[PDB]
């Protein structure tokens, strides 16, 4: 089931909401933005459902790894905050249930080298550099900035989710 569900609605919701939910000042860290260059070259790939499950998954996973701490919670307002990662909660591991189960289809290993591999270097470099700077009021900014532009981008592969008159 790696269809547009959450990037249809979700796109503009989590967008917005997402961009309200971070409060922080873009010039706190000029030279920290640039950071986890995701070749969206190779990682370019959302013509195939059932091998977006890994990407997918792993995207979702990564942010409610992160939600999943106080720490998230504690950076920015909590409202939002569980509200935010309750929706992906759910949707993971719906979604994820949907695809990965025998009901629809499933990947092999083979493909998922890449898109597992992408996917992993990200949240790597992303909870690592946090990590370092021991999250840190900029290291939070700067993770947070790139899950939007990459989130953005990854959902932007065919620009076909869902004409919005
Ligand atoms: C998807 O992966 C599973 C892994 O066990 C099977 O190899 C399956 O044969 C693959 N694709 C389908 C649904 O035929």
């Amino acid at each position: 089931c790696d269809l547009p569900q959450t990037h249809s609605l979700g796109s503009r919701r989590t967008l917005m909401l997402l961009a309200q939910m971070r409060k922080i000042s873009l010039f706190s860290c000029l030279k920290d933005r640039h950071d986890f260059g995701f070749p969206q070259e190779e990682f370019g790939n959302q013509f195939q459902k059932a091998e977006t499950i890994p990407v997918l998954h792993e995207m979702i996973q990564q942010i409610f790894n992160l939600f999943s701490t106080k720490d998230s919670s504690a950076a920015w307002d909590e409202t939002l905050l569980d509200k935010f990662y309750t929706e992906l909660y759910q949707q993971l591991n719906d979604l994820e249930a949907c695809v990965i189960q025998g009901v629809g289809v499933t990947e092999t290993p083979l493909m998922k080298e890449d898109s597992i591999l992408a996917v992993r270097k990200y949240f790597q470099r992303i909870t690592l550099y946090l990590k370092e700077k021991k999250y840190s009021p900029c290291a939070w900014e700067v993770v947070r900035a790139e899950i939007m532009r990459s989130f953005s981008l990854s959902t932007n592969l065919q620009e076909s989710l869902r004409s919005k008159e």
